[PDB]
C-alpha cells in the first residue's frame, strides 16, 4: 500500500493545490490513495484495500507518529532495507517486491531514511551510487571470480533514470523543450495523457519548477539555517510555480547556498536527504512537511513517466563526463568491477562531426576510467582526438579486471514511408546515409575496427521489415564490421506472426555463427499465457497475415498429426493470394514461396563502388534460373499502387485460430534453427514488465528456455541464451540488481538448491562471453 | 575431383614432357586424372568418377575459364574458405573434407587463391603463417580462458611440413643428398617407388631444380615485369633442369632479383603468388599457366613423398628454427594459444653434438619470452647455458606465455645379430646415450627442471619394451622423474600388440602420473582390425611365445573365457619345446617365472657374465646390476633361470625365436579379444598412467573408413562407440605425425570438436566438454616442473 501513498498523480493534485494552512487531509489523501489503487491495480478487492489502508495507519499511531513522507519512508525502508556485512543491503525475499517497488517509487529517499533511523555498524564509510543489491554468499564470490557480462548497455541519455530528474532540475528549460518537442506529435500526447490526464507541457514547467523551488528551501532547513522570512507568505504550494515570491511587496527569490559546490548529484541528493531526515527524527512540522510530499510525488511521477517514454542539449549535456560516470557505475565499489565484457549501444547522428565527436567522446570517456586504475605509460596525457585515444588505449591488456568496451551502433527506424518506388524508402535513404558516415570514417581510420564491432537496429517491427536490413548488413560486412545483431521487439499483433519475424530473421539476414538476437519473447511465451485478456477476434494487415500463413504452411507440412493446419492454411494462403494481388490465373503455395524467397534482394535491385556491386551482386543471381514468375510477382508485390493499399489492408483473425500445439510446433521449429545456425538470445531484464501478460516474474519466459520443470514443454531444444539491461523499466538498475532477481526467484519460486540456482543462471551469464563482439 | 589434379604422378609426367606452344591437353589430363585417381582412390566406381570429371568440366565452362591451376584452386576457394570475423577461416560443415585434403595439397596456394578473388573487409592487413582453422564460438572462448596443452612435438625440424619444402627449396644440394643417402636404404627404395615407381636421384635433383626455375619465372610476371626474352627458346621444361638456357648462343639465366631479400621465406611466397594470380584474374597466357600446374604438381609430390618417407639437412635446421617454432605455436594475438607444450627430441651420442642442440633449443625459447617478456634479464645476451638458464628462472608462469619441457626420445634399431644377447649394439648406444645425457644434467644440475622425460618413438617389432627397464631404472636414480613410452601403436597381431602394452605396464618403471604414446593396440575394436586382413597372418615365434603365456595370465582370471586360456596354455607348453628344445616337462607356471625375469640386464652378474667377478666401482649402474643378481640367486629356484639363458645366449634358440609362425586372423573370438583390452584398463588405470592420442587426421592406421570411426571416441565414452565394460582412462592431446602438410594442436582440437557435433550428434555445450577433458589431461599429467 505503500507505493500508492508515494506514487500517485491525483495526491499530487489533491495536495499542490491545497494550502499548507490546515492539517486535516486524511480523509482526503485517503480518498486519493483509494482512487489512484484503482488505476495502478483494479484486480485488488476493496475490502482488502480497506483493510490494508487501515493497518498502516495502525502502525503510525503505534509509533507516535502522523501521516507523511518522513513516516512513510521509515516502514518501507524498514520492511525491505537490513544491514548486512557489506552495508545496506535488501532482505532476501523481499527483493521480488522491491523490484516491483523500483518500477514506480525512486530508492533515493528511502535509502538515506534507512541510514539516518538505522545507521550501518561502526559508521564505516558509506556514500551512495549504485542501486541496491541483496546479498547472498553463493553469488558474491562467483562475481569476484567470474564477472558479469553485458550485451546491450544504452549509453544514451543518463546512465540510470533516477540521476536524470536531478539532471532535468538544473535543465529546467532544455528537457521542457525536449519535452514539446515529442508533445506536438500524437504519441506524446496520449503517453502523457495516459500516466496522467491532466498534463500539459505548462503543467509540466510548473510541476518541475515547484520541484526545483522546494528543494531549495528544504536544502536551509537541512543546512541548518533559519527561514528566509518570507515564509508567511509560504502558504499554498502552487505558489512556488513562479520562483519570485513576494513578502511585504519586495522581490524574494529561491536560490540558497550549497556546501558542496555541485547540488546535482547522488552523493549531495543523499547528503541534503540525511541532514533533512535527522533533524525529523523526533517531530515534523506538517506545513513542512508537506513541500517535501509533493517533492516526492513529483520526483517519483516525472521518474515514471521518463522510463516510459523509452517505450539537442539534453543529449550532449556533458559529452565527457556522462560516459566515464556510467564506466565507473559499471565497475561498482571495490578494485575489480563487477563487469568484465561490456558492449555500449549507441545511437548514431547523421552529422558525420557529431558521430565523430561522440565517438572520440566515448573512447576519450574510455580512457579516463583506466587512467585511475590502469597505470602505465601513456603516448598522450590528453589526447583530445581519435587517433591518441586509439594510441593510449593500444597499451593496454586484457586482464579480466576492467571494464572492456566493444561499441555497437543500433540504427534507429520510423514509420512506413510511403512511395518513393517501394513504401519503406526514405528510411532505408536514412539509414543507407547513416551507414555511409560509418563506413568511410572506419575505412578512414583503420584501428577503429577493433572498437565498432557491431551493428544493431532496434526501433520497432511493424513499420520496418526484418528483411529491410539484409542489404545493409551485407554491405557492412565487406567493411570490416564482423558481427551483426538484430534486436527484434516483441510488439507483434498475433503470436504466429512474431514466429515469422524471427524466422525471416535467420533466414534472410547474413547473421553468421557466433552473432545474437534481441528480445525474442516470440519463441519465449507459452501460448495459454499470451492468450490472456486479448479479445477472441484480432486484426493485422493483410501483408502479415499473407507471410504468417505461407510461412506456418513452410514449417507444418512435416508433422503428421498437425498436417491439417499446413494445408488448411496453405488452401487459404493461395485464396488470399488471390484477393491481394487480383491477378486471374492460377498460383500455388509452392509459387507463393518462391516469389517470397526473394524478399532477400533490393527493392532498387528488383527494378534491374561498393552499393554498385552489391546491386549487381542480386542482379545476376535473379538471371541465374528460370524464376521468371515470381520475380515479376515480386516486382508486382513491390511496385503495383493496388497492391500496396490491398497489402495496407486489416483482416480479422480469431485469437484461436491455430491450437496450442500448433503454436508450440511452430515455436520449436524456429527453436530448432534458433539453435542449430548456434545464435544467441539477448533477455531484456525480468523487472521489464511491458509483457503485460504475465502476472509476476515467476511466468516469465526466460526459464522456459533454461529449462526448468513445469515450464520447458517436452520435446523443448536448449539454446544459448545472454543478458543484458537496456530497458530495464525501473528507475535503478545494473546487471548485478537483475542478475540477483534471476538467482533469487529460482530459489524461491522453484525450490532450487544455491549451487544448483547459481549454475543455470550462470550458464546463462557465462553465454554473455562465449557470444561476444570484442575481439581476440 | 578437385584432389587429382593437384597431386597426381602420371599428371605430372604426362605435363613435365609436354611442349607449351601445344594447347590440346584435356584428353590427356582426362586419361590422366582417371589413371591417378584409379591408384590413389581404387574403391571409386567409374560411373561416379567419370559424372564427376564432366560435372568439373561443365563448372569451368560455365564460369567461363581455362582448366589449369588457376580455375582449379578458384574451385576450392570458393567451395572451402569462407570469410568470417577473424579473417579467411573454414566453414564448419567441410572441415573434415579438407582434412582429408590436406593430406594432398599444401594449403599455401588456395588462402593465396582466396585472397585474391575473394578477398577480405575492407583489405583488413592479413598475415598468414599458421594453416586456416574452423570458426566455432563454443571453442574458440574455451582456448582463450584455457590454453590447449600439447604433449608430443618433434622439434627436431620446422613447425610443418609446408614450410619444409620452401627449404627444399634454399638446400637443392643438401636435400638431395638426404634423399639419396635414404634412398640407399632398401625401404626409402621401396616407398618412392611405392608413391612413384619412375624416381631416381638423377630424377630428384630434376624435379626440385624444375620447381625453382620455375618459381623465377612466374616471379618475373608476378612483378609485372616484361619476361627477359630468353623464353623464346623455352620450349619443355626439361630446359628448367639445368639452370642454363641458351638463346641466340648468347648467356642467359633464370634467376632474378626479389623485392624481399629473403626470396625463401613465408612473406615471399605469399606475396609472389597472390601477385601472380592478381594479373590473371581475367585470362593467363597457356604456357605460364601449365608452368604454374608443374610447381603446384611438383610441390605437392616433395609433401607427399616427405611425410611417407617419415613413416645433412637436420643439423643445419637444428640451429635458431626453434624460435620461429615457438612463435609458430604461440600463434597470433598478445597470449599464447598453447600452453603446456612437451617438445620431444633426439639425444645424439657425441657430447658436443648434444650440448650444441639443448642449448639452442634453451637460447630459442628465451628469445620467444624476450620478445613478450620485455622485462628486463641478468644476462641480455645468454649465449651460453648457464646464462639461459638464469635468465629463465626469473620468468614466473602466468598461463599466457608457452612453457617448455624438453623430453628426449630414444630411437630403437633392428636387432643386430650375435654378441650373446639380442640387443647388445642397440644396447650399447643407449647406454652411451643416456650417460652422456646423466653426466651432463650433472654438470648443470639446474636442467632437471626442463628435461623432464624419457621416451622412445621408433618402432615396436624393433626391440620389445622391457628392454628399457634397467636403462630407464638409472636414469630414474639420475633425477629425470618421468618415464613416457611410445607404445602399442605398430603391431603384427591384436592380441599381440595387447602384450606389448602390457609389457610396458609390467616390466617399465612407470609411476603415477605417466603417459603412453599411440596406445592404438587397445583402441581399436577387433571387428575393425579385421577389415581387409587375410584369413591367417604370421609373426616371429618369440613374439607369439610371449602372446601364449601373457593370453593366460590374463584369462584364467575369467570365469567364462577359460576354453581360450586353457588350449593358449596347452600348446604354449607345446611352443616352449620347439623354441627351448627342452626334452624335460615345463609347466605354465615355471614358463611364467622364466618369462617375468626378461626385465633383468643381460649383463647383471651372475645372469649371463661369471658369478665370481670384482665388483664395479659404484655407478648408478651397480644397483641394476647386482639388483638382478640377488634376486636371481635367492628365491632357491634357479631352474627358471637356466632357461633363461638359453633365451638369451643359446645359438639354436635365438634363431628358433626369429622363425616366424603361421597364426589364425581370428584366432581368438570377437568379445575374446575385447576380454584382454578391457583388462589393460583396468591395470594401467589402477596405475592412473595416460594415453598420447594421435592427431585423428593421421590415416596411418589404414583400417579407418573416415574419422568417426577413430578409436579415440571409444575410449571418450561416446554411445554408440564404447564397448561394455570398458574401464574410462584419462586420455591426453599430442600433435607428432599428423600426416598431413600444415597442421597445429588447434586445428586437431576443431577436427575432434567437428566430429562429435555432426556425425555423433552433440550439442555444443556438450561437445566441447568431452574434448575438454582430453585438453586438460595433457595439463593434470604434464612433466613440467611446479
Amino acid at each position: 500500500m505503500e507505493r500508492f501513498l508515494l506514487n500517485s498523480t491525483v495526491l499530487l493534485y489533491r495536495l499542490s493545490t491545497v494550502s499548507l494552512d490546515e492539517v486535516s487531509l486524511d480523509e482526503r489523501v485517503e480518498s486519493s490513495v483509494f482512487l489512484a489503487q484503482y488505476e495502478q491495480a483494479r484486480s485488488l478487492p476493496d475490502h482488502v484495500a480497506k483493510s490494508a489502508w487501515s493497518y498502516l495507519v495502525q502502525q503510525i499511531k503505534q509509533r507516535n507518529m502522523k501521516l507523511g513522507p518522513v513516516a512513510i519512508l521509515r516502514l518501507i525502508a524498514e520492511k525491505f532495507i537490513k544491514n548486512e556485512k557489506g552495508g545496506p543491503k535488501i532482505d532476501l525475499p523481499m527483493f521480488s517486491e522491491w523490484q516491483t517497488l523500483m518500477s514506480r517509487v525512486s530508492c533515493l529517499p528511502i535509502i538515506a531514511c534507512h541510514q539516518v533511523f538505522n545507521p550501518g555498524p561502526a559508521s564505516q564509510e558509506y556514500s551512495f551510487r549504485w542501486p541496491l543489491y541483496p546479498y547472498h554468499p553463493t553469488v558474491e564470490d562467483y562475481i569476484t571470480r567470474e564477472c558479469l557480462h553485458e550485451t546491450h548497455q544504452h549509453l544514451n541519455g543518463s546512465t540510470s533514470a533516477e540521476e536524470c530528474w536531478l539532471d532535468a532540475l538544473k535543465h529546467p528549460e532544455a528537457c521542457l523543450r525536449d519535452f514539446e518537442k515529442g508533445w506536438a506529435s500524437q504519441e506524446m500526447k496520449q503517453l502523457c495523457a495516459q500516466i496522467d490526464p491532466s498534463l500539459t507541457p505548462r503543467i509540466f514547467k510548473d510541476r518541475l519548477q515547484i520541484a526545483c523551488n522546494i528543494r531549495e528551501i528544504l536544502c536551509r532547513v537541512a543546512q541548518g539555517v533559519e527561514l528566509p522570512e518570507w515564509i508567511a507568505s509560504m502558504q499554498n504550494p502552487q505558489q512556488l510555480a513562479n520562483s519570485t515570491i513576494l513578502h511585504n511587496g519586495r522581490e524574494y527569490g529561491f536560490a540558497t547556498v550549497w556546501p558542496i559546490d555541485d547540488k546535482y548529484s547522488q552523493e549531495s541528493e543523499f547528503c541534503w536527504l540525511t541532514g533533512l531526515l535527522e533533524k525529523w527524527r523526533f517531530n515534523a512540522p506538517e506545513g513542512l512537511e508537506r513541500l517535501l510530499w509533493i517533492y516526492l510525488l513529483i520526483q517519483n511521477q516525472y521518474l515514471t513517466l521518463l522510463v516510459q517514454r523509452d517505450d539537442m542539449t539534453e543529449l550532449r549535456e556533458e559529452t565527457e563526463k556522462s560516459y566515464l560516470s556510467r564506466f565507473k557505475h559499471a565497475h561498482g565499489a571495490g578494485v575489480y568491477s563487477q563487469v568484465r565484457y561490456l558492449e555500449g549501444r549507441f545511437a548514431p547522428k547523421s552529422d558525420p562531426n557529431k558521430m565523430q565527436k561522440l565517438l572520440f567522446s566515448v573512447l576519450r570517456g574510455y580512457w579516463e576510467y583506466l587512467s585511475a586504475h590502469m597505470s602505465m605509460e601513456w603516448v598522450h596525457e590528453k589526447p583530445l582526438t581519435i587517433s591518441q585515444v586509439l594510441d593510449n588505449l593500444e597499451l593496454v591488456e586484457p586482464h579480466g579486471k576492467c571494464v572492456e568496451l566493444a561499441l555497437v551502433p543500433h540504427f534507429i527506424k520510423r514509420k512506413p514511408k510511403n512511395g518513393e518506388a517501394y513504401p519503406h524508402a526514405l528510411l532505408f535513404k536514412d539509414l543507407k546515409n547513416q551507414a555511409a558516415i560509418l563506413m568511410d570514417m572506419l575505412k578512414s581510420e583503420p584501428r577503429l575496427t577493433g572498437w565498432i564491432r557491431g551493428v544493431d537496429a532496434a526501433a520497432n517491427e511493424m513499420h520496418a521489415p526484418p528483411e529491410l536490413f539484409c542489404p545493409l548488413f551485407r554491405v557492412l560486412a565487406k567493411s570490416g564490421i564482423a558481427h551483426f545483431t538484430y534486436h527484434v521487439g516483441e510488439d507483434f499483433p498475433h503470436l504466429i506472426s512474431g514466429i515469422r519475424s524471427i524466422d525471416d530473421a535467420l533466414r534472410f539476414l547474413p547473421l553468421r555463427n557466433g552473432d545474437r538476437l534481441g528480445h525474442c519473447t516470440a519463441i519465449g511465451i507459452t501460448p495459454s499465457i499470451w492468450k490472456r485478456s486479448l479479445p477472441l477476434s484480432l486484426s493485422m494487415t493483410k501483408e502479415t497475415r499473407l507471410l504468417d500463413l505461407v510461412f506456418i504452411w513452410r514449417e507444418l507440412r512435416s508433422h503428421p498429426e498437425l498436417l491439417r493446419y499446413a494445408s488448411d492454411a496453405a488452401i487459404e494462403a493461395v485464396r488470399l493470394a488471390h484477393k491481394v494481388f487480383s491477378l486471374e490465373e492460377e498460383v500455388s503455395i509452392t509459387t507463393l514461396d518462391q516469389v517470397f524467397e526473394m524478399r532477400g534482394l533490393l527493392a532498387e535491385s528488383e527494378g534491374l563502388s561498393l552499393w554498385l556491386e552489391e546491386y549487381e551482386r542480386a542482379r545476376e543471381l535473379v538471371k541465374t534460373t528460370g524464376m521468371k514468375r515470381p520475380l515479376k510477382l515480386y516486382k508486382q508485390w513491390l511496385t503495383s499502387d493496388n497492391v500496396r493499399k490491398q497489402r495496407a489492408e486489416y483482416v480479422e483473425v480469431a485469437l484461436e485460430y491455430l491450437p496450442d500445439e500448433a503454436v508450440v510446433a511452430l515455436q520449436q521449429a524456429v527453436m530448432a534453427k534458433m539453435a542449430d545456425r548456434n545464435i544467441a538470445i539477448e533477455c531484456p531484464p525480468t523487472s521489464n514488465t511491458r509483457i503485460s501478460q504475465y502476472r509476476n516474474v515467476s511466468e516469465h519466459h526466460i526459464f522456459r528456455w533454461m529449462g526448468l520443470p513445469g515450464e520447458a514443454i517436452e520435446g523443448d531444444v536448449p539454446m544459448s541464451i545472454c543478458l543484458g539491461s537496456d530497458d530495464p523499466g525501473i528507475f535503478a538498475a545494473d546487471l548485478k540488481s537483475e542478475f540477483y532477481h534471476l538467482f533469487v526467484v529460482l530459489t524461491r519460486k522453484f525450490g532450487l538448491s544455491p549451487a544448483d540456482a547459481l549454475r543455470k543462471v550462470a550458464e546463462v551469464n557465462e553465454n554473455g562471453r562465449i557470444y561476444r563482439f570484442h575481439d581476440v
